[PDB]
DNA sequence: CGGCCTACG
DNA sequence: CGTAG
DNA sequence: GCCG
């Protein structure tokens, strides 16, 4: 077992799916109270057991993988043992846990703001309601579409949205393509959030696009909220349903060709998977990634890649398909 | 012990 | 501060 | 919380 996670398959469904969630939901814990080194850790243990061939049956599996401590081996040994961790059922119930995870999950509202809402005494969605005034417009649009956002998007609503974007893409710019990236690309079935990379064969012709596209879906009657030269747009859509329709978040993001494998790179994520890629770029091989490039800086000089393979080769990784990113 | 990804809106 | 993966 |  590779130490980081962009060293190993990580496939989409596996066989510990109760381990890595309980770990996650520590993970997820000490996120809330501002431990990034915590949180890390265990999302790294949690990946750890997803990238394994067969079921965690006794504790002796453990030994010898990486990110598995005295803390992470308890928590897997008392599952193991009684079907249940007492840390993470406490984490669960627990109203700092429950709320944290409630204000958070509103688009406008990270951490800090969650936090500090909890401090004053706030704990429901209601709470929040009734005193607008504190809110921004981002908090208050993610507020009045948090619903529908809680419920996730299906591959066919993604391809149905593809097509509208696409037609917009195509008037604000001929030639100018769409690529499905996030989670969707990944495998998965469902997902909260549908997320497109925008580009142009011909470098440069994409410059001021993402105004042109967002004006577009304007018009159209599709864009529920967006924030408004710009690159990524963080919109809420209209999507058709039955009858009716529901509120869905869309990002668009534009690069030029020359930085789109980059892009496509870093949009497909897992969120873990790019982390552990980026740590592993500049702490073994010294080069500095981001969804622009690759940067060595002792040459000041920027790889140019055509694919994401190019991407992987440059840094002494073996290839991973998306469906293999899902650290 | 230091480090933990790296950007844009 | 928020957002992204 | 764990690695190096
Ligand atoms: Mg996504
Ligand atoms: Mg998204
Ligand atoms: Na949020």
């Amino acid at each position: 077992m590779p130490a980081y996670a962009c060293q190993r398959p990580t496939p989409l469904t596996h066989h510990n799916t109760g381990l890595s969630e309980a770990l996650e939901i520590l993970a997820e814990a000490a996120g809330f109270e501002g431990s990034e080194g915590r949180l890390l850790t265990f999302c790294r243990a949690a990946s750890v057991l997803k990238a394994l061939p067969s079921p965690v049956t006794t504790l002796s599996q453990l030994q010898g993988l990486p990110h598995f401590g005295e803390h992470s081996s308890r928590v897997v040994q008392e599952l193991l043992e009684h079907g249940v961790c007492e840390e993470v059922e406490r984490v669960r119930r627990s109203e700092r846990y429950q709320t944290m995870k409630l204000f958070t999950q509103i688009f406008g509202v990270g951490v800090k703001t969650a936090d500090r809402w909890y401090r004053e005494g706030l704990r429901t969605l209601d709470d929040l309601r009734e005193q607008p005034q504190k809110l921004t417009q981002q908090q208050k649009a993610g507020l009045q579409h948090h619903q529908d956002l809680s419920t996730p998007v299906l591959r066919s609503d993604v391809d149905a949205l593809q097509q509208v974007v696409e037609e917009a893409v195509g008037q604000a710019l001929p030639g100018a393509t769409v690529t499905l990236t996030g989670g969707f690309r990944r495998g998965k079935l469902q997902g909260h959030d549908v997320d497109f990379l925008i580009t142009h064969p011909k470098e440069g012709q994409e410059a001021g696009l993402l105004p042109r596209v967002m004006c577009r879906l304007q018009d159209q009657g599709l864009i529920l909220y967006h924030q408004h030269a710009f690159e990524r747009s963080f919109c809420i859509f209209r999507l058709p349903q039955p009858g009716s329709w529901k509120a869905v978040r869309v990002d668009l993001v534009v690069a030029p060709v020359s930085q789109f494998p980059f892009a496509l790179l870093g949009w497909t994520g897992s969120k873990l998977f790019q982390r552990e890629l980026r740590r592993f770029s500049r702490k073994e091989k010294g080069l500095w990634l981001n969804s622009h490039g690759l940067f060595d800086p002792e040459q000041k000089t920027f790889f140019q890649a055509a694919s994401e393979e190019d991407i992987f080769r440059h840094l002494g990784l073996e290839y991973l398909p998306p469906e293999q990113r899902n650290a």
